[PDB]
C-alpha cells in the first residue's frame, strides 16, 4: 500500500522483542519498505486461500499471541534478504529486488511451510509436533532459498535433482541463522519443532542418520515416498555440505574443513552459475568442483576439500 515507511516493536513466537519495518497508512501495516521492492505479511486466517489479507494492526506493536507468528515472518524474511545481498550481492529471491510474501495463520493445526512458486507459506503447527514455524530462522530462509533455486538453476522437486533443492534450501537456512547469529547450529527446525521435547529437530545436516536420514549414496532411498525421497536424500547432500564447512573423517574419509563462509561462496556460485534442473548428485559435485576452481583455483585447499567430502558420502 501507500504510506510512510514506520518502526513497530513486537514479540516473536519464542517470545523475543523485536523492531519490525512497518507502513502507516491509517493503519499500520506489515510493509518493509526498506528492503527491495517490499517486504509484505499477510494473515491468512486460518483458512487455504491464499495470500489471505495484508497484516494490518492498530497501534504498531505486535505483542498479542496471534501477532507472534506474523512478526517472525516478516523479521526472518527480511534478515535473509539482508543475507543475501550483503553476502552474495543478490537482490531478492530474483536478483531484482522482487517483493517478499509471506502468509501466516495457513489452516488449522498445519504441520509445514512452503514456498509455492509466488509466495511463501507458514502453518501455526498442532502444536504438539510445531509450534508456528515461522519461528524458526532456518526454515524461513530454507523456504526463501526455493525461491532463489526457482529463479536460477530450477531444479526439479523429485528425485536426486529434488534432494539437491532441499539440501540447497538447509545450506542457507543454516547460513543465514549462522549470520543472524543466534543459537546458530547444523540443525534444521530446532526452535520450531516438538515443544514437549528438547535437544531434537527435524533434520540433522552434522549426522542425518540420527533421525534416520543418508549419510551415503549408498544408503539412498530408491523408492516413490516423499518425490523420491527429497527430504530423505537431502541427508547426503547436507552431510558433504557440513564437512566441507567444519571437516572430519566420515566411513574413513578425511575432510579438511574450510569454513562457512567459503562454503557459502562455492555452493552459491554452484546453485546460480552450473546447476540445471535435471542436474544429479555426480552432476552437483561437478558444479562444486568448478565452482570452488573458479573461486579459488584448481590447485587449491578448497578443491581438494569438495573432492573429499563427496568422496566420503560416495558421490562420484
Ligand atoms: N524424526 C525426526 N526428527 N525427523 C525425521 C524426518 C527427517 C527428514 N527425512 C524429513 O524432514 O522428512
Ligand atoms: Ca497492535
Ligand atoms: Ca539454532
Ligand atoms: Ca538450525
Ligand atoms: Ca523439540
Ligand atoms: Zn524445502
Amino acid at each position: 500500500i501507500t504510506g510512510t515507511s514506520t518502526v513497530g516493536v513486537g514479540r516473536g513466537v519464542l517470545g523475543d522483542q523485536k523492531n519490525i519495518n512497518t507502513t502507516y497508512s491509517t493503519y499500520y501495516y506489515l510493509q518493509d519498505n526498506t528492503r527491495g521492492n517490499g517486504i509484505f505479511t499477510y494473515d491468512a486466517k486460518y483458512r487455504t486461500t491464499l495470500p489471505g489479507s495484508l497484516w494490518a494492526d492498530a497501534d504498531n506493536q505486535f505483542f498479542a499471541s496471534y501477532d507472534a507468528p506474523a512478526v517472525d515472518a516478516h523479521y526472518y524474511a527480511g534478515v535473509t534478504y539482508d543475507y543475501y545481498k550483503n553476502v552474495h550481492n543478490r537482490l531478492s529471491y530474483d536478483g531484482n529486488n522482487a517483493a517478499i510474501r509471506s502468509s501466516v495463520h495457513y489452516s488449522q493445526g498445519y504441520n509445514n511451510a512452503f514456498w509455492n512458486g509466488s509466495q511463501m507459506v507458514y502453518g501455526d503447527g498442532d502444536g504438539q509436533t510445531f509450534i508456528p514455524l515461522s519461528g524458526g530462522i532456518d526454515v524461513v530462509a530454507h523456504e526463501l532459498t526455493h525461491a532463489v533455486t526457482d529463479y536460477t538453476a530450477g531444479l526439479i522437486y523429485q528425485n536426486e535433482s529434488g534432494a539437491i533443492n532441499e539440501a540447497i534450501s538447509d545450506i542457507f537456512g543454516t547460513l543465514v541463522e549462522f549470520y543472524a547469529n543466534k543459537n546458530p547450529d547444523w540443525e534444521i527446525g530446532e526452535d520450531v519443532y516438538t515443544p514437549g521435547i528438547s535437544g531434537d529437530s527435524l533434520r540433522s545436516m552434522s549426522d542425518p542418520a540420527k533421525y534416520g536420514d543418508p549419510d551415503h549414496y549408498s544408503k539412498r532411498y530408491t523408492g516413490t515416498q516423499d518425490n523420491g525421497g527429497v527430504h530423505i536424500n537431502s541427508g547426503i547432500i547436507n552431510k558433504a555440505a557440513y564437512l566441507i564447512s567444519q571437516g572430519g573423517t566420515h566411513y574413513g574419509v578425511s575432510v579438511v574443513g574450510i569454513g562457512r563462509d567459503k562454503l557459502g561462496k562455492i555452493f552459491y556460485r554452484a546453485l546460480t552459475q552450473y546447476l540445471t534442473p535435471t542436474s544429479n548428485f555426480s552432476q552437483l559435485r561437478a558444479a562444486a568442483v568448478q565452482s570452488a576452481t573458479d573461486l579459488y583455483g584448481s590447485t587449491s585447499q578448497e578443491v581438494a576439500s569438495v573432492k573429499q567430502a563427496f568422496d566420503a558420502v560416495g558421490v562420484k
